[PDB]
């Protein structure tokens, strides 16, 4: 399957696997999610991390919902970081899923607990 | 794991596996997806089919590439169908795969060998 | 402001052409550019992305129907062309927006009688 | 055509705001809709979407830099706001093209230092 090919862990040399922090004051989350923000992944266009998707899975829920997707759109000048920052509100503790794509190295995730 | 939440079998009642037609006349590929042409799958602001992403996984290939992206982005008048036609080239053959996303049913997939 | 910027014409096919067909009430939309002189498609250059608005006739705005992104440049070439389906009773106009990644906007419309 | 139903008025705010902070040639930009005043956030009228521009002084073309979908509107309720983040040495001016459900386009800019 397509979910088969999801990767989780990083290979040594380039960087793949989202990073996602947050932010929670009460109901509003802040929500930060990158990809090589420490170890730069290439960004070039014939190679770069094109998007990163945003999924929050409540507790006691059935299905994991997309929150945002933002799009890292030029690879050249400007040279747009697969990086970004999302903000909503929700009174439910859940986990957080990041599910990002590399041009030519395929899907990856990662998770955070939302508490 | 995202990965473990996308979902390739319906459940009784309603249409989300995507379905995958192809006509290939030499290098040119032309793609259909779609989501309950048939039976279709509802669609309102508040429940709706909100895209598609078709990717191609070549033969001796390590990983999937995403070939294209279609929003259905209205849900009242007009109704956007979640059913669209991509196009594309290649000599390679492999496996083609359709990840789509109902706003409250989650992720789902589906696949056919791109002979 | 970014509107300006938005162009009709050429430079190398850019402007976005739309074609429709009609079956009662739903409508199937071809959106396209160069499909007959091609367009660079390549990592460096190519269409990037169409969206398709209808402005129904007897409203103030324009209503995005579809949006399609063109993600591979290379093998596979994705072609800068696709076809949406949408329901609607109403008449009015369509405008189709595409995106080069080193040309900008470009703007096309016609009339969905 | 399009040009002309892309708005900079106030519907109700409408209007994204573009706000950025530069460290060499990083620059943090974000952009919101309604941040002092919310505009609706249901699942029949919200922001969508925002893209961002940046048009190089030296250049004849806006170049995407970032898009950005906000896509659930009930709970979780995704703000229309974002922060992105690109590196480029040149100076010009940054566009911001926020899109509602039920309301069309709408544009804003600002200089970019
Ligand atoms: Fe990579
Ligand atoms: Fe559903
Ligand atoms: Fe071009
Ligand atoms: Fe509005």
């Amino acid at each position: 399957m397509l979910k088969e090919t999801i990767r989780s862990g990083d290979w040594k040399g380039e960087k793949h696997v989202p990073v996602i922090e947050y932010e929670r004051e009460g109901d509003l989350v802040k929500v930060e999610v990158s990809v090589g923000k420490e170890i730069p992944h290439p960004n070039t266009p014939e190679h770069h991390i094109a998007w990163i998707e945003l999924y929050f899975h409540p507790e006691g829920g059935q299905f994991p919902i997309l929150v945002g997707r933002v799009e890292f759109t030029n690879h050249s000048d400007p040279l747009t970081e697969p990086r970004a920052v999302f903000f909503f509100k929700t009174s439910k503790k859940g986990k957080l899923y990041a599910l990002s794509y590399c041009n030519i190295h395929g899907l990856w995730e990662n998770e955070v607990q939302l508490e």
